[PDB]
DNA sequence: CAACCGAATTCGGTTG
DNA sequence: CAACCGAATTCGGTTG
């Protein structure tokens, strides 16, 4: 569909700051785009964590790249969709 | 379906934070949340701009606070969906 | 791996 | 509205 498939990161800010690093400098081709690492702004937040979204070509290169890597254990994960749309 | 209907932001990061900080003073009721503001981080970058990411209750919701607010017209925006999952 | 570097951005909030 | 406040976070990159 019109769904980018994508992985968001959860975790202390600095963590994903290098984890995002490491992922540029050695698995370029493993993903698409990265984001800087976010967080959610109002008082209303679901939580505190910072955020860094990761997006894929296709939700098997997704897969690929889960396999592949080695994600710190301080920083946990989940999958989804986006429009591709807007990135 | 677990789609989030959400409005994605673009534009110079400065105004973004300001058009937050006037969301939540004045609009709490008519999004849910709002993110901070970030961007693409890879050279692999689509674009250049800020970004502040909103989130919504209903597609109703959407469309309720696009009638009601008035977006500085340097700043674009973009109507998607992401998994709620993930907020 | 993340704690740390010093430099650069972003913070929330205030004001013209 | 966004430029500006000074303070606090985050940047990319370097290290142990």
């Amino acid at each position: 569909s019109s769904a980018t498939p994508i992985v968001q990161f959860q975790g202390e800010s600095n963590c994903l700051k290098c984890f995002r690093y490491r992922l540029n400098d050695k698995h370029r081709h493993l993903f698409d785009l990265i984001s800087s690492t976010w967080h959610w702004a109002s008082p209303k937040a679901p939580h505190k964590h910072a955020i860094v979204t990761v997006t894929y070509h296709s939700e098997e290169q997704r897969q690929q790249f889960l396999n592949v890597v080695k994600i710190p254990p301080t920083i946990r994960h989940k999958l989804g969709f986006m429009s591709m749309h807007l990135l």
